[PDB]
């Protein structure tokens, strides 16, 4: 008895103790050379063995041993493809990885373990996959629900999975006819991800898909304030609020951990104008499968 597509969810099929070994088919940098850092899009072969669905994640065990002689524990990554995959053959799984590179106060430039492995993988190399994993970010069963997706950076991944299924695929059970509204937050323009894909769906279905970008280093709002994801949402406040008072509206939030507060604020102000306390209203929504979060 659930409002989400989960009838027969396969989960934890492959364990990190003995994971599924696949091959790297493709790996491409999808952010400009100008961007603040680089994000890559990669397609793995699973030969139909990893039974995932939209909204799930797989874990990856990077090659190597750690500082203390032991092999690396896994890292999770949202699946950036639909169930049938980028090739449509239901025999691939795709990821949206951000290359973690920074410098500690010791002055040293530090490279994240797993993300650099994934970003440095060459077509044909093997990758140890675990999972699938996840039940929170699953799609609503109702093919007419209003699906609002708020994401930042690589948080775009499960939403790209939703959209390829809703607007790029012909399925004899799922004929989406509701509203899908996407808000994507990024710094520079060279950081927008999958834009072409998203713009194509807009023109392909102007009635069912709404698309809003938020480039914080180049866009400004009313008062000349920086355009962060909540800033862009604000411009639709009264509407988003109205949609939230409806019962077939599902909100999804994925991406960098720090995005949740910014949005909360919006939601607070926006809730009181109707004489409501965001904090506990959100508690009811959550309990009703209508406010789903997966930031990290
Ligand atoms: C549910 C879920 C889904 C995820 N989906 C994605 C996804 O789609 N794409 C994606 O790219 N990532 C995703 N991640 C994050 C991913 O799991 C890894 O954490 C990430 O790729 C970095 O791991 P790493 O092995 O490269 O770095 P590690 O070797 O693990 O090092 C990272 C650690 O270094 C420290 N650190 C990080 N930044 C800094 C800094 N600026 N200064 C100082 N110390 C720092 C932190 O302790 C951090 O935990 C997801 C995480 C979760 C939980």
């Amino acid at each position: 008895h659930s409002k989400k597509q989960d009838e027969n969810i396969v989960v934890n099929k492959f364990k990190p103790k003995e994971p599924y070994v696949g091959r790297c088919l493709l790996n491409t940098k999808i952010t400009g050379d100008d961007a603040p850092g680089e994000t890559w899009h990669m397609v793995f072969s699973t030969e139909g063995e990893v039974p995932y669905r939209e909204g799930q994640s797989i874990g990856i065990v990077p090659d190597g041993i750690d500082k203390n002689g032991k092999p690396h524990k896994l890292r999770l990554y949202s699946i950036a493809s639909s169930a049938i995959g980028d090739f449509g053959d239901s025999k691939t799984v795709s990821l949206c990885v951000k290359r973690l590179v920074y410098t500690n106060d010791a002055g040293e430039v530090v490279k994240g373990v797993c993300s650099n492995f994934l970003c440095d993988l060459k077509p044909g190399s093997e990758v140890k996959i675990t999972g699938p994993v996840g039940k929170e970010m699953l799609m609503p069963k109702d093919p007419n629900a209003t699906v609002i997706m708020l994401g930042t950076g690589t948080g775009i991944a499960p939403f790209r999975s939703f959209l390829w299924k809703m607007f790029f695929e012909k399925h004899e059970d799922y004929q989406f006819n509701g509203l899908a509204w996407l808000f994507l937050g990024v710094p520079t323009s060279s950081s927008l991800l999958y834009k072409e894909e998203f713009e194509k769906m807009k023109e392909k279905a102007p009635e069912n898909f709404r698309l809003d970008f938020a480039v914080s280093r180049e866009q400004v709002n009313d008062k000349g304030e920086k355009m962060y994801i909540q800033t862009r949402m604000a411009q639709y406040a009264e509407e988003l609020w109205e949609l939230l008072k409806k019962d077939n509206t599902f909100v999804y939030m994925c991406g960098l951990k720090g995005m949740e507060k910014g949005i909360d604020d919006i939601m607070v102000s926006l809730a009181a104008k109707d004489g409501i306390d965001w904090i506990e209203y959100k508690r009811t929504l959550k309990k009703a499968e209508q406010w789903n979060v997966e930031v990290y």
